[PDB]
């Protein structure tokens, strides 16, 4: 038992990370068989970065202006183009450690793993979810672009996310892996803000969920709630609609734990309108929303 | 900008996880060099479990007796020794990914990051700490025995902590790399229990570190304290000591932000006394304990 914020084994991604240098711009690429991805804004100067021409700047550009790494060898750059936010480079050379990989774009309230790099050097793992307001609160300084989130599933990498950029309030956004951005958000040095956040109700009930299958159960109540009367609650809190499909989704824990969806969501409506009464759930003060159904499973088998 | 429960990059340590077999016992290994090491309970059935003598269980083994599986390969077993409260296994293949590596016992306060596995498989990375009680709060589940902790320190592999078992509070317990448990707990299925938990506070002083650091200041107030004076208060919310050695550790990050440590010790006290009244600091609705000095520093701009 034991329930805690848990990334995936990050080896198959560390042995594709490396560095990609465009004049005195450095950050991190991808490199999956014989092509390297990284941020278009790698082959921008800080004269530009105001308000770049990509197709301008990529023009004027040629292979020998890009220098590829990894680890301690330099790859040979045969070709150069672009895809959306994202500059594809062709080596001559297969990386000999590409994993069986597809690339995924995910949906607001997924979660996924964050290898952060430096350099081309893996530096820490952490997990993280893509918020409603298609941010991520993740943790990245200077030299970080590049960087990758991803989930396993079986012995496949689906790569979902490349960090790009930082927003005034301290959260970050990027793009998936074919280079188009989560959110409303453009890679450019310009003044952008995120929308007001709201909270991933269907993986608040999830953490719920495993808070009462380790034993934690003073916040359950003998009430239930319908679908309309909680959504209306979860409206005045900012919380995202429950939805008829989160609901089937909790069904494995709901018959689990005894506890029916609508009842969990008269236990979470209560925590709303009257807090937790200084107790904690799961070693937390407060409702903790990147946990999603899939994972509260994963982790509690 | 951002701070974030981040773990070590695991490649290094999924490289060397194995499966080891005895009788019906399947548990983890961690495969370095020629050299197979994983809990010595993998040799008690189910009637040893109270009071094994694994002295007398160990010198009726053969070589054979053991089955070590990597991927799919069978390594073979051809020496056996204990040490401690670790089984040494000689296999007749030394692992070609083994890393740099190097085991060091730690002391309590201090991370590590956790590979959580079952079959010799990897199934997630988490971070955790230390315990002031030799316990940590992991996330373990049957067959987990034989997970390892770690910190990588450049190239370096620095193993701290296998698992060995749960105790009746959810936590867990385990030993270094020498077989030599944390705290004193035995590998028998005998009563035993954590003592009461403390709090880190070197750890808390850290953390509102990394909060000013990343922007936040909220919490700073007017005063001052002795050493003595904030023992005495926090010592009233089961926080551990803090020491001369721990003030002298967190000089650094006093320099960066300019806020003596004693005046960080007065901010604390007053925290405890009023809670957070609705805020948060990094996110949290507690004092997050789980950070290091270095790791501030380490994650920190
Ligand atoms: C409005 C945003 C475009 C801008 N935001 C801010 O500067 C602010 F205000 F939010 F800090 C921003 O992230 N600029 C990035 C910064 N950078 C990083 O490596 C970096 C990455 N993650 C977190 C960090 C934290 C501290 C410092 N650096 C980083 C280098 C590349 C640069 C960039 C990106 C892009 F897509 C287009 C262009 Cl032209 C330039
Ligand atoms: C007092 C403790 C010794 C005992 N715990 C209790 O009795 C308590 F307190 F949990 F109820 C305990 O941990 N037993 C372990 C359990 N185990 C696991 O794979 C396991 C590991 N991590 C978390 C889990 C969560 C759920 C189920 N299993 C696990 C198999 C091996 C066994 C063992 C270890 C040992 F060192 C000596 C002996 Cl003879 C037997």
């Amino acid at each position: 038992s034991g329930f805690r914020k848990m990334a995936f084994p990050s080896g198959k991604v560390e042995g594709c990370m490396v560095q990609v240098t465009c004049g005195t711009t450095t950050l991190n690429g991808l490199w999956l068989d014989d092509v390297v991805y990284c941020p278009r804004h790698v082959i921008c100067t800080s004269e530009d970065m105001l308000n770049p021409n990509y197709e301008d700047l990529l023009i004027r550009k040629s292979n020998h202006n890009f220098l590829v790494q990894a680890g301690n060898v330099q790859l040979r750059v045969i070709g150069h183009s672009m895809q959306n936010c994202v500059l594809k480079l062709k080596v001559d050379t297969a990386n000999p450690k590409t994993p069986k990989y597809k690339f995924v774009r995910i949906q607001p309230g997924q979660t996924f793993s964050v290898l952060a790099c430096y350099n081309g050097s893996p530096s820490g793992v952490y997990q993280c979810a893509m918020r409603p307001n298609f941010t991520i609160k993740g943790s990245f300084l200077n030299g970080s672009c590049g960087s990758v989130g991803f989930n396993i599933d079986y012995d496949c990498v689906s790569f979902c996310y490349m960090h790009h950029m930082e927003l005034p309030t301290g959260v970050h956004a990027g793009t998936d892996l074919e280079g188009n951005f989560y959110g409303p958000f453009v890679d450019r040095q310009t003044a952008q803000a995120a929308g007001t956040d709201t909270t991933i109700t269907v993986n608040v009930l999830a953490w719920l969920y495993a808070a009462v299958i380790n034993g934690d159960r003073w916040f359950l109540n003998r009430f239930t709630t319908t679908l309309n009367d909680f959504n209306l609650v979860a409206m005045k809190y900012n919380y995202e609609p429950l939805t008829q499909d989160h609901v089937d989704i909790l069904g494995p824990l709901s018959a689990q734990t005894g506890i029916a969806v609508l009842d969990m969501c008269a236990s979470l409506k209560e925590l709303l309108q009257n807090g937790m009464n200084g107790r904690t759930i799961l070693g937390s003060a407060l409702l903790e929303d990147e946990f999603t159904p899939f994972d509260v499973v994963r982790q509690c088998s």
